[PDB]
Parts: C-alpha cells; sequence; structure tokens
C-alpha cells in the first residue's frame, strides 16, 4: 500500500520548504491523498502550508509533499515549536489510512546544538526528568537499574514524571533523522 | 515506532558483511518489516543482499539485519558507489500508513587518493550555484548558506556536479561517516 518516508520532519528557520515522500508500491491500487497541518492544540493552523493538499496517486508511484513556512515571524525564537502533519489516504473503491507525524520548527541561533541536548537530561528521584534545552526530546529505552521504563517526550525547558514500580539510569533518544542514538548515562541529582 | 540504529552504512571493500540494528521501541505495537536494496537510480538491485528480507516484530524487540556483498568483484575501484537500503515497517491494526526508512549504503574501495576527512574541504563552487566534487566520495552537504540565504541540502556524487537554485561567502557542513555534522567550512565562489 501507501507509505510515508519519515516519522518526523524538522523545519529549520530560513528554509523555504521541506519535503515528505509519499509512496505507493502497488501498481493495481489508486488513492486520494489529503493532508493538512495542526498546531499542538489539535486545531488546523495556517502558519505552515502543505501542498498539494489533495492529490490522486494511481499505481506504483512516488509523490512529494512540500511544507512551507508561512509563520510570518510569530514563533518563539528560543525553543522549538511542535506541529502535526496529518495525511489521509482514501482507497478508490470507514477504510481510510491515517497517520500523524511531528513537525518541529527550529529557530536559528539556539546556543545548545541538537547533538548535545540528550546528555543534559536531569533525573531526580522524588523519577522526574528535567530538560534544560530548547528541544523536544524523545526518550526511549529508558532504564533505571534492571527495570525498563516507558518512553517519554520531554518538552523544551520542561519536566515529566516517569512512574517506576518503587525506585544506573540509561537511555537513548530519537534523533532528527528518526534513528536511535547511542546509549547515554543520565545526569542524576 | 520502528527505528534504525544508523543513518548510513559504510561497506568497506573486502568486508564479508555489515550489520544494521532495527528496533521496535513500543510495547503496544506490532509490525511486519520488509527490506530491500536499490541502486542509485532507485531500482531494486541484487549486488547487495539484506536478510532477513521479511520478518515480524511483536512488542519491544531489537533485530539485526545483515547486508552481504554480492557484487562479484564488479564495482568500480576508484570511487564510492551508492546504494539505498529500504526498511519498510508495516503496522498491524490493534488504519495506519507504513513507514519506509531509506538510508545510504556507500560501498568504499580500498586505495582511494584521499582519506574521508579531507574530502569536504575540496568542494568547488562556481556561479552559474554549481557544486563540483573532485574526490572519490559522496558528499552530503547541509547547512549550506550563500551569504545569508539558506539553500537546500544536497548530495554531490564522486567526480560530479550539482546545481543549487538560489555575492556572499559560502558556508556549509557535511555529514560524516558516523552520521554526525562536521564543523562549518568556508568555501569561496
Amino acid at each position: 500500500g501507501v507509505a510515508l518516508g519519515a516519522t518526523r520532519v524538522i523545519y529549520p528557520e530560513g528554509q523555504k520548504q521541506v519535503q515528505l515522500a509519499v509512496t505507493n508500491n502497488d501498481d493495481k491500487s489508486s488513492y486520494l491523498i489529503q493532508s493538512w497541518i495542526e498546531n499542538a492544540e489539535g486545531k488546523k493552523d495556517a502558519r505552515f502550508v502543505i501542498t498539494p493538499p489533495l492529490f490522486s496517486m494511481q499505481g506504483k508511484k512516488e509523490n512529494t509533499l512540500r511544507i512551507i513556512d508561512a509563520t510570518n515571524g510569530q514563533m518563539p525564537e528560543d525553543r522549538e515549536s511542535l506541529f502535526w502533519v496529518n495525511v489521509k489516504a482514501i482507497p478508490a473503491m470507514q477504510f481510510a489510512i491515517v497517520s500523524r507525524i511531528k513537525l518541529l520548527y527550529r529557530p536559528q541561533g539556539l546556543v545548545i546544538p541538537p547533538e548535545q541536548a540528550p546528555g543534559k537530561l536531569e533525573f531526580t528521584r522524588e523519577l522526574t526528568l528535567f530538560n534544560p534545552t530548547p528541544y523536544y526530546l524523545t526518550v526511549t529505552d529508558l532504564k533505571a537499574g534492571n527495570k525498563s521504563l516507558e518512553n517519554t517526550m520531554v518538552p523544551p525547558q520542561g519536566k515529566v514524571t516517569v512512574n517506576i514500580p518503587g525506585g544506573d539510569i540509561t537511555y537513548k533518544t530519537i534523533n532528527d533523522y528518526g534513528a536511535l542514538t547511542e546509549q547515554v548515562r543520565g545526569v542524576v541529582k
């Protein structure tokens, strides 16, 4: 069937557009593909445009969605902002195919670079995770002792609690290309 | 979701196999994982074999894909060759799009005229912007700026040119063998 080429899209301020690949490997099927953008509050938002908003995909094919910054200077410049790309495929015939993927808008000139963000996570046994960076960080493979903990996403300058059945802390993050990083030992307070 | 352990795989001539880590980080999801290799023109190619080509992941799992040289000694020996490893994760309903992770596989012959770390600094820029790469390596150029206008990311094939649609100083970064960003380099038109 249909596939998307990414699990997240980073939009670096200054870029005129970013692309998202949409593919169909089946020569015999046809789809209508509709897409739109929502803010983090769950509403349709016009600060980013995606085009074409509706297209037909007939057979084995690769199509590209373009995402354009129409923000017009109205975004926080000191942290990332989170949007959601919604794509829906309607087969040519309740049977629609729907995905939502993160769109992270990243302002120019943040002082901590993306690759140094993960190693700044602070853990407090009370565990509370604190993120003193301007990035949204996706934490996975989180372990405290021999116990495997749940995945979490920590917002810029935010805190999240991870339940543990009571009480070394290690983990990986998902990077900008959707890959797993190397294992990291957290900063424990 | 499903995440790969790397964004690119270097296959050094003579190695019998290279491994690629594939992981499902979510205990609530299940997947079928289908993988194949393409050449640089985007057509399925059998000079490299990936196995298993089809497998399933139920819950939190880590698997290893093996990539095997079946080139039969017919690769060019004076330049890298580019292949595309495609890993498609198809989600089981418990409704959603499959996700295809496409990463670069760079076959690298022994005896190249310059080691990898010297390549980035040889790139040549001509007003026409044309990027000319006189080295035996594929160069992945990011953070490309002409003066103060951000340009699109690009990849320059070994001994090839590429045109980037746009005075000012030209600055850029490249992605190295480990998927990391090099330091900014100053080019001159």
